[PDB]
């Protein structure tokens, strides 16, 4: 499974890169705007924070398919192996098709339904990104949409993967993973929650207390 | 998965060919009549609109099996690699058998039950076309019939595929695809509905608004 | 069960009132605009077309809760026993609360999720109308949302009913009814489709043919 | 449960009335034509065969709703307590409504879908008759349609009952009964099959053989 | 739940009457033949062995319905409150109907299918007896038949009960009871197996051993 | 999937051989007796009707295993590649074992339970034939028995196939096929029913009507 | 729900009586032996520890049914309202029957199967005690046996309750309660585990810490 | 699937070897004692009865692991390819381990739980024998235990098989086989019941009767 | 499947090594403290007790990731092929990553959720050890967490295994194994319970009694 980070925070990415088995860092225009720095500056910094390896995601700005292709070329110039993000629209689907014809990896973002994600995957997208929280806030079920999308990708576009995003709680990520999602991207808060357990600290303290009682020291 | 268009509209087929990953265009005598132009004039136009590639479907008009074979030969003369469509009747099954013996690819159309579609597939048809809307309007369940037909084809005629048609809503197409259908043909209204999401437009607008707020421009 | 018509066509309502066991006619601002006539003119006409009985639904146009209440009072003045419709918003929920305090029956329209419909029902709404086709076109599942809403209403607001709307096919209405919906409103096309079966005509013709063969007469 | 006979055979009805707990005899124009005698002659004969009790069903022949009501009045004149049968069409639904207004029991025949049967039941029909064999031969599932219709009647029209017909095997009748159908009508072949078991005869013969072995006689 | 004994063994019936909460004793011609004594001699003995209470079952031996009625009258003369047993045949169903008209309780024996048992129950039988062992030995499933019969009786003939018989193992009786059967009749071997557990004896021995260890005695 | 015909009607077999994708013709002593001609006369005629290809089934008539083997040798002499049919009895199982040792393909007929069919398959039978209608008329469930038998053959005798027979309706055949049966044999009535749909004829008529309206002719 | 304690520890019973909503205290000969004091001494002490209320359980020690009845009379003399415990054996069932006839409340202990517990309940026992841990250690499933016993008691002996015992973990008690058990008896260790949660202590500490931070005190 | 016989009856084994596709003969100390002859005499006789082929099972009698290994060596001396049987105890598990180290095939008998059977299989046993009847008589479910054991063996010890024993009815064997058991051992009564069907005899008689009616003879 | 022992008792490990098919011995700081001897002394003793083979587990004691790596190196120095254990924390995950980079096998202990275990497995852990009892004593479900963790490992980290720990009853271990866990570690009490069955002893005694009755001796 590929575990990505949904942030542009370089310091946090560096801090969590040595803890998590991160497969990359994933960004969207809102995240970049929150970062306040441009792509040509952020993307090298995020790549360095991951140790020079990993896989970066960036989203296009244009609305026309040709503009999306030009933005994809710019992103590939900034980062050689970047994976574009492209909203799944009519122009988005056209741009995905052109990028597939051009050999540039593409990702179908702004996916709200299983059929839309499947269309993006068939167009040539390597990843299809549904936002669980946005779909849940749209009155639907993000987990059900993600499960349907994963089933469709596996049975119809086996070369495509689902990169579920938009998690408010670690339970959402667990549910998405149990649905079979081949990839997942977590925000900093959710990612930190996934590893912070007070029960683990209590158990470690109890182990150390028993060690002191039986030996009188803490090491070894 | 093969995604076809259930239309004879050349302009719309050309417009949607660059958006959708179309595997071809599918037609029936009613669609052709609505197009008001003959097969020898439409089929070349539909093939050109698809970019010179793809897989066209045309339906025979004869009632006798020998007449159906003659119509299939005429269609193959018009388009070299066309896939005939043949109603699944006694004469239809006979014609499917003869076409299989002749190497011409055939498609079992006018399928109202899973067993009828399985008979068409066993006769030699590569595709079996159940009309979801017609079956639903016949008092039955189009999705259940399509699921049964797909299961029967997969476990009895693995070389045959289900090309579900007759969709009034994108949800019907999604349900058919989740049932495992190897192919699907959408009408123009349904196909357009599959890619038009106001929520996607709103999300893109929000992304651009954040981009402007944080940088003051729209591109890159 | 209450069967309503989602139309403002007075002639069609009159024609279908003697066929269907209609409980009333349901209208929304788009339907009224398509009707091209004002509420003070349409509503008496629709009531008369129903035979002077039944239950009419009309939707408020104000955005503020107090304006919503004023529009509700105007509608009640036009039709004594009309059931208002109110979009389920913050101001919509406030207006529903005031109308409940005022004894005016209210309906929660523009419902996109089960929880929103439950909030409308708890505020005091007698009906909660989710549009199945709109929710389906929003990337979700209209039938699943309707089922969840009905379950919530039955186990939490037993005095409220679900009036499922927005049907493209009779199968959607059948699925909603099988989910337990206490009410359903159909457009003219879907309502007509539910009663027109060619198989029934063929069976009646066969019965008459057998009657002629055995008796040589058509009547009795 | 109400057990009816789908026949106009007076001798067979008399023979099976003393065996089965028959609730009535059910007829359709094809059955009457096979009988070769008119309603004014058959219906008194069928009523007498049942012992002067039971509940007879006869089907109207008119196409217009007013003609349907006239035929219903004629049938009621022939048999005082007869239950009409009326195909579920637009004119059929209108005639059902008029008969309900007139206090004449009505039955919705020629039912091909659950929604059509529910419409007939809501119009005022006490019984809704789906033909399992006809629906099965129409490419659908008769048992599934009957189950859906029964669920709809129970949860929406509790005063209506399902009288499943068109059985080729006793297993179909068993499946319909297990679905909860409140009534069932069997043809003579199926009805006779339901009670004829060679295993029962063998077991009785074995019991008599043991009785002879232990006692030497057959009686008592 | 009514617990009966499928035997004519007077000594064993007396022995097990004080252990089991028996509702009566059930017999068939084979069991009586194995007993080697006539009904007029056995039935009083079986009634006395039960303490003068309980409900006895005896089976008719005639083949014609009138003969079955005469045998039922003879049995009622022998035992005032006996419950007849009548094979579910055409003549058996006729005899059940006559006995119901005569007020004599009847039981539908020789039941091999759920529908046959339902017919017997509708005819007027208070109990319906399927033999689990015989149905299992006939290639079918005795437990499934019993479950279907119980469901049919509960939803169609609520006044009738299922008295499952023909058990080779206590697990069969447990499965029948878990299916909801209102009554059950066990043979001597199965009935004895239901109460003989070596584990219970071992646990009692352990309890007594602990009592001796802590106190030094066995009583109190 | 192998589709056989359960008949000895040479003319009907010839008529349906060019329509259906028949794998052969299947016969039993009752069918042959209805044909009124001997095996040495029928079997060559049935083979010729099938076009000189296909796979014929004939049933032995002896009661002893050695007699069954002799009858199998006689049948193989009449038709070189015939598949014997052998009732699954003790002598039947012995004969199946001897035929397997002799290299003659064998078929286990007269199968009433899943265990009996599995025993026949293990003995060496290539096909196991359960009669759905006979099992259904025996009080059990033919479809359940067929499903259990197919499961057992698949997990225990993978070299054996289930050839379901005894169909009264096409729905039974569809249910058997959906259970996974590798083979099916249909009678003439059921087989003809599977391909005759009035809806298909109506749809073809509508297609021709649209063709005439838009073009003014019927061909091409 | 009745919550009992499976112990004879008077001090612990008194300590836990003010914490738990105990319905009584339950004992068996092994527990009493571990207590090292006789029934005439323990039972008054246990009753006093519960505050003079509640319902005590004691087990007979005789093997013969008459001896069991005598022990039950002795126990009732010691404690007026005690609920006896009686192993479900042949003599145990006889003793249960006599106690039911005598008006003494009885409990079926040493229950290893659902059928044995149902027999005890039908004999007249008000409670049936399956030992979950003993059944689990016997190779079976204690939770499944308890669920089956509860279903049987509810559908056959509605006046009887299941008092599940023999718990090693609180999860076993939770599973038994979720199965519908009307009563449960916990050992001291399991009962203490049910209320001791370190997470609750941590949450309370956090609440008090926030209270101190925001106000600077601990009370109110 | 491997079909064994649970007997030491040489004459019955010889009689049933030519009917059943027996894979061997299985024995236990109780069966041998019923045979009244020693292993050195019975085992050669049973091997000869099977035709010199098949796979024999014999059970050790020692209580210590070393004595168990000595008994296994003695059994292997008597029969070269015998499959030992070893109760799954602590010493039994030790003996299974030693026999696996020694290359002697071993079988885990006296299995009462899925975990015990899995332990035996992991120790090295090729077969694991649970007695369905004994487990059922122990208050548990033999079929559930067998299913759990088979699942555990398949997912944890794929080289081990389940040889279900202790059948009172053929339905138990059918249930075990449907659970996927790779082997089964039947007693003579159950084995004979599995092949004796009166319905098959009746069907054969009907076939011969039709043959006589149409031809006038019995052969061919 | 790998069966480990969750103990540091050298004598018990030696005793149970010849009975169980142990794959190793698992230890934690609390277990080691209970052992009262250091790792450099216990680990050689535990390895010797297993016969010089097996796979030992030891847990690090440091809190920092670098200290965890140093402790892992010390453990590997003590035992060449030891499998470390590392609590799944942020520092624990970092240490797991470094150990994977260093080629040292690692185990993710102190796992309280499926997602935490999956993170440990992705970081590089060969095993993931959730404590069933510790999770159950935290208000959750240990079996459900173990099942979710195993599913996640199989579908996302196929190279990792689940080593379920913390069992109070053999039923917990059976449930974990039925969930598919590739490994399991048992405490001495639970391990002993899995092999000690009084029923097996009774069956062996009965076998020996029959042997004496039929032969008069105990051996062979």
């Amino acid at each position: 499974m590929e575990l990505y980070l949904d942030t542009s925070d370089v310091v946090a990415v560096k801090a969590l890169s040595r803890i998590f088995p991160l497969a990359g860092v994933t960004t969207n225009p809102s995240i970049i705007a929150a970062g306040k720095k441009p792509l040509d500056v952020v993307l090298p910094q995020l790549h360095e924070a991951m140790g020079g390896q990993g896989r970066l995601f960036a989203q296009v700005m244009a609305t026309t398919a040709e503009g999306m292709v030009n933005d994809a070329l710019k992103l590939r110039s900034i980062i050689a192996d970047i994976v574009v993000k492209v909203p799944v629209t009519a122009e988005g689907l056209a741009a995905i098709k052109m990028l597939k014809a051009e050999g540039i990896p593409t990702c179908g973002t702004a996916v709200y339904g299983a059929a839309q994600g499947l269309l993006s995957a068939l167009a040539g997208a390597e990843y299809v990104g549904p936002y669980v929280n946005v779909i849940d806030a749209q009155g639907g079920s993000g987990i059900q949409t993600v499960t349907d999308l994963h089933q469709l990708l596996k049975m119809h576009a086996p070369q495509a993967k689902v990169c579920a995003a938009g998690f408010k709680t670690p339970r959402q990520a667990l549910d998405c993973l149990l649905a079979g999602c081949e990839s997942i991207t977590l925000p900093l808060d959710v990612a930190q929650q996934m590893i912070s357990y007070p029960a683990v600290d209590a158990a470690v303290a109890k182990f150390e207390q028993d060690w002191q009682g039986a030996f009188g020291r803490t090491s070894i």
